[PDB]
């Protein structure tokens, strides 16, 4: 019962653009996991994960194709900066930690999977009894086929009244105090959905899904790379390898959770590594990193279908903002097009994140309209390709300025 | 349980590829606590464990030899970087974690070998508890010898039904709430199980798992000589010598599943001593780790047979996996000698991590494969050297994209 | 249990040849607390103890001395390895731990002294309540001397069969089940044995076994004197000689097993002073050390006699463990005096570690007969001169070899 | 109601040898309590303790004269070394702690003062207890003046018999439960102890007890002066006495068992000054150290008296020593003489501490006695001046070895 290798890039494809490499890898390795699952029981034990290894700048897609991935196996997930425990030359923060943190999220993952699961039934049960104090029920009834019109036009009243329209007074009795529904309604949610919770029976979800499906993506593994000194005293980061394999080769670790073994865990490292290469990983992790995969550098494109395609992008968030205040805002395509050019060459000419760069350049060119907004309610302001120059040329084409506002 | 030296290094054999001294002195020490028992009280608390040294190059089988040696001696084992300590002005753990890790390692092998031993028993018993809620039983009962129709046609017949066919809702009371079968089973099964394990005795048994066969492997043990670059942060590396001697030497460290006692646990300390010399240990431990053996590089012949020979080869768990997908692959005799020459050149050309090397070129190499698979049920691929040509000569001679994909 | 001076030195003859001035020191030490056990109130607690300090070069036997000494008193041991405490940017753990790990040695001694000390008791009592079931006694009896035919046949025969025999099928109460006398043995073992073992008093047995019998051994003791090179380090190592000394003074520590007082804990403090001398400890500690002993490096000759003097010898040792396999082991003198000399001459041309350095002499000389072994069962294998000579010499020889083997 | 300057010394005078001028200064300090407490408002608080600052070498009194001074006025005491708190290179210990410690030895103080004080009440209350039991006193009595004839010949009776006679069996109730009187006492004694114990009133006694009479003995102050480097980057130190000015020129702190003032608590600091001068301590600390007081180094006679006047002399505690082992030991003034003569030499030779010197020397010396003492029971041996010299000779006279074994 699973996708398989192009079934899930086209799943990615659906929120992520361009790194189609870098997704046939979490791909591939989502798909071992389906594979491992299906195999004697002695090679269960044998067959470790392929872990990956990530080379690629900022802003190009890294860490957002691994939370797609867990996501699309709903996996216990968790992102870590290798760099966070070098802190060791006087501070200290321990690996363990990693593990430690994944099991939380995991029994997060389990508790919210109960709730969403029958929050129906918890509203349902609570608004089941705000009725019988709008409507105080005569004890004892049924008897006949009347189930129809025995809830009485009373409580079908209050019924489309409460779910549909006002009440918002009254007092309910828990362990009898007066309250009010809009608030006494997410008093008895709480109250309700406790009862259909269960407790111990949660270690063999938690645990048994970090275990078996989490995913930990180590980000800048290439900040913990031998450096220029000598591999004994500059190993202040080295040794931040060497703490490391134990989760990567298997060893196991306690939490406020029970016992995780961490043996076969899906691990996803990621580096830009313009300075260090993945070869001066020292050998344990070499082994334990498998799969090599590069990506690529965004291109305008990439960041025009950035500001458009994605169901929230900044692009459909400004615009709802700012229907906000009554203006309708329209971005054109050779707007978007536009902005696109604008990031791409901020980008190329100081430094270069990647679509890290369409925030402040969007925020920028919408200052006007952001400040203005109230009074240019009822009109109609279109984001064209002529707007968007006429406001971030002058900023782009100045390097110096650039490195401070945009 | 108790194999001779010639017998353990046949298995090891099964696992391993060359390093014969190495296999030959770790079957001695195994097999010493078999000698040991014969002796009488004085000398068998006398005779203390023969702890091995190990000198070599990385990738070429040490950790390898320690685990595989304690599998068949099936004992708890345990890796450690010697580094996790060392520090010139850091934090880092407390030496007897090791022996709480150890110890831990043993509690899990022992709850395992109770369960499954009377899994049935709690299955059974489990089962005969679902059976209770679905055909309330008249109380009293028995009397003649009517065994057979006594669970009467009704039990059995759920009976079937449960266990063969179709799991899925009621409500068994624990501390009365409603589940599901399919569910409430896994629930009971280990409510069950729990009634059958003596707490006492898997403690105690547990305990002298380690105290009478614990491994312990200390890994990168040269990075904690001498040195020069210093005084005190090198005789601070030393420190972590120091702190480790009540381990070899023999003491108590206390766990939470009790009191541990050391004097037996037999150490596997490894090292490349590249840089230092065994004979930079501080005096106590060199006078501890009487074994020494030096295991030596790998060769390309070494690569192939370790491709295919050892039991779970990555060759046979590559073909494992493959035929997850219905495809069947096939190893050309040349095809496999690419691959080990592919994996030395670069181990040469580069960074040489030794048979590590082999699996980031075998994955590489079978990634097309690797993710089309499915769209190949049903066929015969065959990876002949042309194959292995074709996909990693150009790879291997770019010297700049080994140091990052290979 | 309190024997004179002149006995201990001949307990700590039969394994530690050698230091006599040493095994007067420590005697006198240990019959100087019998001593202060005669005195009324007025002194017991107003005699200050007698602390040894040992000063001698490294594998001559202090530390044994200091072992085998806390063997025949049988005292909870601890060995300290006086740097732990020192950081000049570290933490290094509190001296607390120092009495901590003691208690938690003392303990263990305890637990398992009771055990094994009343286990027939309880096997006893055990099978004493087997014979219950097995023969349901007719309630009242006695009266008479007929205490050797009261048991009465049936009771003596199954007395014979069940430890001497068959008997395996039966149910026995607890809390009235059926069982299997091979396990309900085991079964009852531990519910009598709990019985026996008091838990409000071994915890004080513990105390009692520690602050009035603990001995402590404080090894580099001179790692911690002035030094010179800098200042503020110094007074760091100093650190520890001041915090050091309430344990030494007499005062009271807290455990997770109680209050403990430090006062009548034998400490015998150690070093090799080659570079530092007692006169340089602090004051305050030299008068808290007022036993001084030194002890001589060891000979040839002296080698010679380890090798075979003491009780348990490491040769006695390896010709125990051959026999075990039938392998009939005999060391010729001229063998002993080759291996003492391959030893003193490997501690000659490279570092010199004391009597330590014939561990791995032997062991060496003796792997290939200890691997064998098993094959050469029933054989005569003579180690003397020649046989040293082949098997050593060219080791020995090649210093190079001999700092990674010998 | 106190003693006075010249009263006090002769007090001092009781335990300490020579040292007259630092006697006359603590008697002084002393008095000043009694001359403060005694003036009007106004001033109380204006008049502050006149700090003393003692400047000798090692061995020649110091600590004694200000342990003998707090115990002179039963006044909370502690002892810390200036250095402890310099471990702030990278660890860290803190001032608050000095005063911390304070109150506790005060809670000690006065809580083994309390119950001698009151230890009749209790066992009053516990025995007054014990007659309830033994005659169920009916509900319900007084309102006459038969105070005499209350009692009952019956409680009388059973008084008598308890306190003088049999009565050993009974159940009384604590939390109902059998016992015996002869421990059913000591029982009641401690649980009643409790009561009179001043729960919250035993801070008006601490608090009180550190606030108006503590006495601090600031040790080695010297090692926490100027030192070269410069006034900024050695403050490694130097920030050490900023650190105790609070607690010198007042402050407060929170202990756990309430506020401490600090204000006036009686400071005794000390040095050797043989590197820094007084002058070196930061401006504030020399403001509040106004009373300087130089010891002198120890002579012969003093050694001599220190040797035999104490009640509890070294020699003394020897011959009881001895005497458990039917050895009658015998100091005479020559030999007394001449150990000390052989103390002042090693401390001449080599290096100075003062009559710390006196343990190794006579432990030294006794030696044989010391081994021996079992087989000299019944004899009479004398130490005179002839024994020393042919014992302590050779030693005394050998520097080097001095160094080590005396
Ligand atoms: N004969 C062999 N020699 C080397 N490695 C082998 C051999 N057979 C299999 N392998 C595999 O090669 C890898 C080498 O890892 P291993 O830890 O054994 O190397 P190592 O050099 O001993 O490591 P370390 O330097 O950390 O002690 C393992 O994954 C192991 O399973
Ligand atoms: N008479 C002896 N003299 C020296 N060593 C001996 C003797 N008998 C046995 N040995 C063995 O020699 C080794 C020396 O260890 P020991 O701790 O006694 O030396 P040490 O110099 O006191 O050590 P350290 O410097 O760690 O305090 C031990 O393995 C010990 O068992
Ligand atoms: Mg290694």
């Amino acid at each position: 019962s699973e996708m398989t290798p192009r079934e899930i890039v086209s799943e990615l494809d659906k929120h992520i653009i361009g790194q189609d490499n870098a997704k046939r890898s979490v791909a591939i390795a989502l798909r071992n996991r389906w594979r491992r699952m299906q195999l004697n029981e002695e090679l269960r034990h044998e067959v470790t994960p392929k872990n990956i290894l990530m080379i690629g700048p900022t802003g190009v897609g890294k860490t957002e194709i691994a939370r797609r991935l867990a996501k699309l196996a709903n996996a216990p997930f968790i992102k870590v900066e290798a760099t966070k425990f070098t802190e060791v030359g006087y501070v200290g923060k321990e690996v363990d930690s990693i593990i430690r943190d994944l099991t939380d999220a995991a029994v997060k993952m389990v508790r919210v999977q109960a709730i969403e699961k029958n929050r129906y039934r918890a509203e349902e049960l609570a608004e089941e009894r705000i009725l019988d104090v709008l409507i105080p029920p005569a004890k004892n009834n049924w008897g006949q086929t009347e189930q129809q019109q025995e809830p009485s036009a009373a409580r079908q009243a209050f019924r489309k009244k409460l779910r549909e329209g006002q009440l918002d007074d009254k007092e309910i009795e828990i362990d009898a105090r007066k309250l009010k529904i809009k608030d006494a309604m997410k008093l008895l949610i709480e109250e309700e959905a406790a009862k259909l919770v269960n407790p111990e029976e949660l270690k063999q979800d938690a645990i048994d899904a970090v275990e078996q499906h989490g995913i930990v993506f180590i980000d800048e593994i290439d900040k913990i790379c031998k450096r220029g000194e000598s591999s004994g005293p500059d190993v202040s980061r080295e040794g931040v390898q060497r703490d490391l394999l134990p989760l990567v080769e298997g060893c196991t670790v306690s939490t406020k959770h029970g016992m995780v073994k961490t043996d076969h865990i899906l691990f996803i490292a990621s580096g830009a590594f313009q300075i260090a290469k993945p070869s001066d990983l020292i050998p344990e992790l070499q082994g334990r990193l498998p799969i090599r995969v590069e990506l690529q550098a965004l291109t305008t494109s990439d960041f025009e279908r950035i500001l458009t395609e994605p169901n929230a992008s900044i692009t459909v968030q400004y615009k709802a903002l700012m229907a906000t205040e009554g203006v309708n805002i329209e971005f054109t395509d050779s707007g978007i097009k536009r902005i696109a050019e604008a990031a791409w060459q901020v980008n190329e000419s100081t430094e270069n994140i990647g679509a890290r760069r369409l925030h402040t350049v969007l925020e920028r060119l919408m200052e006007e309209i952001s400040y203005d907004a109230s009074d240019l309610s009822g009109q109609n302001i279109t984001i064209d390709a002529d707007y968007v120059s006429k406001h971030l040329d002058a900023l782009v084409a100045d390097e110096d300025l650039s490195r401070f506002i945009l």
